[PDB]
């Protein structure tokens, strides 16, 4: 009664090699499921974390290199461009030759970088306007500094676009870093030293005198400024309610309610917006509707900005863009980033050039690269099997609604509506392979030079920014995929009410039409469940079947959601992370993902139980003294095999909305009665606490 | 009739994942056995080649890191030293702080480096003597320049040591490179540029004026000199007959037959030898017996050396030592080596610091590190099984003697004598684990400082050199192992008539007491056979049962050996290597190894056939439509799964005595009738030529 197929022995060996049978499954399931893997592996010097996901990503880069490196005769223009972008990226001889020259040429366009410019006030200060300086960086280069103004889908009308105003991203991973003490000390030191290093490289190349003391005085004034901007920013915990975050205002009321005095002006919100929108020849009036996500940040900003000059602000503004370009310049410029990335990521080295380039072209030409990927790596008969698993999981989500005591019939009926309306995307959009003009027209405006990598990167910035800005009066395209196919991940869009399973994640250990169903349901099944549950998490639950931010919950069911969820907030907030220095997880920031993990695995398990009821038991795996219910949980846990570098662990606890892999395993299985049943766990064993959290 | 053990499914998955079933085994067995592996893998940026051997080596480094990084309470002094050497090596902050300072301190001890010294003639030239300058580098630092004088086992008396005189190693991989054209152009340019770079770093640190033109003039004069020394050196093809290479002379006849005039002196062979031997307080007379391996080189050297000054010679002499120290200094010094190693190895990066350090301490404290390795990684019940496989393979070597038509009864009886006398070493010497004083006394003279890595490396150079020089009047220790245990390799010593199987190679795919015997015989069995056959190759056949260079062959059997071998010289010389630019293998240089591969696999196969005769057929592997005879050849071929970087392929074709992995597979299986029988290969199919080479 044992399976002896090639595909069953491959999976049994992987399961066997990764696990640690000497560990009690009911004491620590991460150690039991992953112990063998952790012992054999060390995180690469170029990696911040390593494990199942990162290994599959590394392997996907191999396939990209194969398809991108060799020109072919019948290659369509779109494919030629991807390959020519790749070739321009991999020629380090050509890049090195140019030094920082392409950046030197760029600086006058952005009002310069005051620290690396002589007489900045006479040269740039004279014309300088906050609304012109911020807009230039925004519209031409996609770099959002001081005020983050973007064109995006209306949360309250999923067919239209709106101008949004939000707090900007910071140079350090999170606002937390700005304390600049203990765990953050090395990151802050390496950040300012990186500002100093680049400023010195530019001065040397521009044949300017270098005063080390004035470099440190000016660069510490940028940190001083960004520390204030960071403290003004709202916490993620104060941004997790989409209904409270959504504030629709006219540009008139923004000018009235959020005044700013920059360089003793004041700030004209209308001039700023038109300075951005004219790039795309769109006229904006004071009767323009704007979604303001950060009203408190805009209020706090007012007394911050009056304190600094045009020179102080532009020193931060240009640094924020320059810090992103340095890695596209010569070795000397690339090297200036060494201590900063080690402090943030723990990595002592950059990834192979061919890997960075394969990723760069995949990120910028997702449909051209996705097409090449699928031909090479993806079997279309998998698409059909995955469609069927999704239909089974959506069904289990609806069936489960009835068993949920914490919701009323009225809210349950609307959750059924949302689930039935979920739009699934499996593998790749057919059009990328079958429609050559469509694929060619999407890149028509791009023209790459093989000796001009920096110009190629700059062209991509302007193009992606023009693409997004032009969407303002345009409607949201229902046929658009939220991800390319050459991606090892899955997604959910609230605004589109859509679940996506790129071809990249549709491979072992997640899925194979030849591996056992216990393994498929525990892998891809759990992942399908996770994406569906995102539609019903603390954020997703706020959007209807059409992707509109509208309340569809009764006061009671909504209060019950919050009550049921709070249990997971405490459970996960109580997990201490040794790699992050004993620090506790953010139970509030990781909530959405934790709901998705717990719901998703339960839904997958019930679908697997229904599969058995209908089809009977599966043939047991060779070399494993585990039944199929146990293999279900073994495979789910192996999806999360991995470890983190201490510096990256310190980063992710603050920036990532997901719990670390080990706690996604421990947390989920602690709440699963089906797990403790399958592993015959004793009451109050570490993996079997009496109190079990449950929302979905 | 199929095996379903955990250990059989692990091996079947590895075999399955590495092979390519879409390839005809009789068209290309490398592609069929390794195709799956080649497709999935790319050579790492830090690797010159990658494959089975390198993967196992990388994995062994993981184990070394585990055992070396954590101090333990009951650690013996020998273990504390290994761990403290490791810790000194991994602290790059401490190393970087020192710059090139530890090298600056070293230079006056070696008569300086003229290019990075002001007024070298007044400072060093005044006292300078070729015999003092060459001796200093030799005795204190183990650096052999111009004349390679060493203490080693007497080829004609395996119990004693003798002073040997040979041609030195060159800064570039082989003499071939010195053409400096085409394939060698980038290596020669990067070599001289590396001399220039280090000279400039030293001048900058010593606050000296830098004249770029005089750096290039002096450094090109070192290349000019080394090009002459390289052309004077004898080819490996002219060094493959141990009987012709062995020339016993007295120091008197060396002074009479090989005069040298350095700095218009002439050279005193007695002063040179005593300058070396006094380091160890050994007096040498002109009646001292010396083995001269390079008499023609010494003759050609005479008109070369008269042409150059003390300044020109010392510029090469110190560079040859400095080029080896640069990687033990700060980042700036480490970086000066970037283009040179890329030209020789194709690597764009150095391996992880912890990996270089684990290797460094394993290479210098092989018994301390081996002890830690075996406790952590090696099961002693494997030792017994391997002993038994060796006894079976030695037996098959003797049995086969009878079937050999090309040898006479008299030579066959002496080959039986040599084989019966072979001394086997399996896993590790018991003493490393059970005898603490012995282990502690071997490192007694070493005292490491954790903040002083360079001093630690310098101490190891002097210690290893004193150890070797002191052996002159001492007898050869019969109990000495030719390798440490933490090594993924196997060896044969002609002088000791000994075969070694370190614990590091006694693991899958080579060996496991739980994997199928077809896999064990095809893996470790082949490797045991290879090591035994080395005792009877074109070099080994010249040494008797006691390790003495004595003729035991009849004129006919010896001529027949040469006749039988010539077939392999042609077969392998006819293989064109695409990675080495279509270049052909050296059929003469790879002969010894090719004999060992072909003999070794045949001996292993016959032992496997005898195993079946006695024990019956083995249970078939799941997921494989291959019988056990086929699995034998599949596993042998998987031992050689791998690929090379083009630059390293250009290096190895010239420097390595082994054929590349793919040709070791194709060449061996082409000559194997048993292979074509097992795979039902058609006559004159690529894998089945009519003419089959055979010696052993
Ligand atoms: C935009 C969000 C997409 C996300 C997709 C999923 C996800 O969580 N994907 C990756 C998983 C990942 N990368 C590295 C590691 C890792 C490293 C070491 C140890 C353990 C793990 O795990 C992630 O972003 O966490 C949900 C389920 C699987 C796919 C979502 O829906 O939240
Ligand atoms: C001092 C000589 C020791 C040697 C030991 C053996 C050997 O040949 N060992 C290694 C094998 C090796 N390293 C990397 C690769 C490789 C990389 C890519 C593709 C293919 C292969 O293969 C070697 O030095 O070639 C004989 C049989 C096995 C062990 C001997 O007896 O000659
Ligand atoms: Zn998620
Ligand atoms: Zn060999």
């Amino acid at each position: 009664g044992i399976c002896k197929s090639s595909d069953c022995i491959k999976s049994a060996a992987r399961l066997i090699q990764n696990m640690d049978a000497t560990t009690e499954p009911c004491t620590d399931f991460f150690k039991y499921a992953c112990g063998g893997w952790l012992k054999r592996n060390v995180i690469p010097e170029t990696s911040s974390r390593y494990g199942n996901f990162d290994i599959l990503r590394d392997e996907l880069e191999v396939v990209l290199k194969d398809v991108l490196q060799e020109p072919k005769t019948e290659d369509i223009v779109a494919v030629q461009k991807a390959k020519a972008l790749y070739r321009s990226c991999i020629n380090e001889s050509a890049i090195d030759s140019r030094g920082g020259e392409p950046l030197l040429k760029l600086l006058p366009d952005i009002y310069g970088w005051p620290v690396a410019t002589e007489n900045w006030e006479q040269k740039y200060g004279a014309s300088w306007t906050a609304e012109k300086a911020i807009a230039q960086l925004n519209s031409k280069y996609g770099k959002k500094v001081l005020i983050n103004l973007f064109v995006g889908t209306d949360d309250k009308n999923s067919v239209n676009h709106v101008i949004h105003i939000d707090q900007p991203r910071l140079g350090l991973p999170s606002r937390d870093y700005y304390e600049c003490t203990g765990i953050y000390k090395e990151a802050c030191t390496a950040y300012v030293d990186f500002m100093i290093s680049v400023a010195r490289l530019i001065r040397q190349e521009e044949r300017l005198p270098i005063d080390e003391n004035q470099l440190a005085l000016e660069m510490n004034k940028v940190m001083e400024l960004e520390k204030e901007i960071a403290n003004a920013t709202a916490k993620p915990e104060d941004r997790n309610d989409p209904m409270l975050l959504y504030n629709k205002m006219t540009l008139a009321q923004i000018q009235n309610n959020f005044s700013l005095e920059i360089n003793g002006k004041p700030f004209s919100w209308l001039n700023f917006t038109n300075e951005i929108m004219s790039t795309v020849n769109i006229s904006i009036t004071n009767e323009e509707d704007v979604v303001v996500y950060a009203p408190e940040y805009l209020t706090k900003l007012k007394p911050i900005l009056t304190k600094y000059s045009a020179r102080d602000l532009q020193n931060l503004m240009s640094w924020r863009f320059i810090m992103d370009l340095v890695s596209s310049l010569s070795r000397t410029y690339k090297e200036s980033r060494n201590a900063f990335r080690k402090a943030l990521y723990g990595t002592t080295s950059e990834t192979a050039t061919w890997r960075r380039c394969a990723n760069y072209v995949n990120g910028n030409m997702e449909n051209a690269v996705g097409r090449l990927y699928v031909e090479a790596a993806f079997a279309g008969e998998s698409k059909h099997v995955v469609e069927d698993l999704i239909a089974q999981i959506r069904e289990v989500f609806i069936q489960t609604l009835d068993d949920l005591t914490w919701m009323d019939a009225e809210t349950k009926k609307r959750a059924e509506e949302k689930a039935l309306a979920i739009k699934e995307r499996i593998g790749y959009p057919d059009d990328i392979v079958s429609n050559d003009n469509k694929l060619n027209n999407e890149y028509l405006e791009l023209n790459y030079k093989e000796d001009e990598y920096f110009e190629n990167i700059i062209q991509n910035l302007k193009f992606s920014q023009s693409k997004q800005l032009k969407k303002l009066r345009e409607k949201v395209d229902k046929d658009e995929w939220i991800s390319g196919a050459a991606v090892v991940n899955a997604f959910y869009s609230s605004g589109r009410n859509q679940i996506v399973f790129p071809a990249g994640i549709l491979q072992p250990p997640f899925f194979s039409a030849q591996q056992s169903n216990s393994l498929n349901y525990g892998g891809i099944g759990m992942v399908i469940g996770h994406e569906i549950t995102h539609g019903f998490d603390d954020n997703g639950r706020n959007f209807n079947k059409d992707g509109d931010l509208v309340d569809w919950w009764t006061q009671q069911s909504a209060s019950n959601f919050k009550e049921q969820s709070q249990c997971m907030v405490y459970q996960y907030g109580n997990f201490s992370w040794d790699l992050a220095g004993g620090q506790h997880l953010n139970g509030i920031n990781t909530l959405g993902e934790n709901i998705a993990d717990n719901g998703g695995l339960g839904q997958a398990y019930r679908a697997y139980q229904n599969y058995i009821k209908k089809n009977g038991e599966e043939k047991l795996l060779p070399g494993l003294d585990l039944n199929h219910k146990q293999l279900f949980f073994l495979n789910f846990a192996q999806v999360w095999c991995g470890t983190y570098r201490p510096e990256y662990a310190v980063n992710s606890i603050k920036t990532d909305v997901h719990s670390p892999g080990n706690f996604r395993i421990i947390g989920t299985l602690q709440n699963s009665a089906e797990f403790s049943e399958a592993f015959h766990c004793r009451k109050n064993s570490y993996m079997n606490p009496e109190k079990k959290c449950r929302v979905w």
